[PDB]
RNA sequence: GUGAGAUUGUGAAGGGAUCUCGCAGGUAUCGUGAGGGAAGUAUGGGGUAGUACGAGAGGAACUCCCAUGCCGUGCCUCUAGUUUCUGGGGUU
């Protein structure tokens, strides 16, 4: 009940099972999409994520201080091409996420690469620490 | 009444009677709408508002906009997929 009807429709990229990068410097190196917040159910359909979506994750490779637990990440990059409303189709080289709180605070201090305009606008802690808002 | 046929079990040319139905519709377009089917359904955000209420802790809602999930009917401008146009090229 936080972010769903706030940004436009984006082509979903990362279903449950996906293993994305951690651009956050929380010591982790890896996420694993466990589910997606905002998934109203459809039979046989997986929870899939897009740029602005908060996911439920677990670190599969990183510090054991936060590895075997269910965390909250926010997607910032995806390889799946999404069409913006100004008619431009755009995509990243890699998928990445950044771990957050249940309320959205970034839990680290810096992002590796860029972030999108789609995920920075929903999350002001993500738009602050990002070196380039794509 | 008027046209058209048939009376095919024992040879042939004749022409009598009788039965069967044909005697008005065909073609083309625009509509009617009985009856039957039947569909859209949910959500979050904005502000209202940190207001109502309350000792405080806490903490609403409608109009009104903005989006979105599931579904439905299509579509191919874009992007993506597909190539037996074996199209052009490359290579063993
Ligand atoms: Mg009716």
């Amino acid at each position: 009940a936080n972010v769903k009807g706030c940004r436009f429709r984006v082509s979903v990229a990362l279903p449950v099972g996906a293993v994305v990068n951690c651009a956050d410097n929380t010591g982790a190196k890896n996420l694993y999409v466990i589910s997606v917040k905002g998934y109203h159910g459809r039979l046989n359909r997986l929870p899939s994520a897009a740029l602005g979506d908060m996911v439920m994750c677990s670190v599969k490779k990183g510090k054991p201080e936060l590895r075997k637990k269910v965390l909250n990440a926010v997607i910032i990059r995806q390889r799946k091409s999404w069409r913006r409303k100004d008619g431009t189709v755009i995509y990243f080289e890699d998928n990445a996420g950044v771990i957050v709180n249940p309320k959205g605070e970034m839990k680290g201090s810096g992002i590796a690469g860029p972030v999108a305009k789609e995920s920075a606008d929903l999350w002001p802690k993500i738009s602050t620490h990002a070196p380039a808002i794509v």
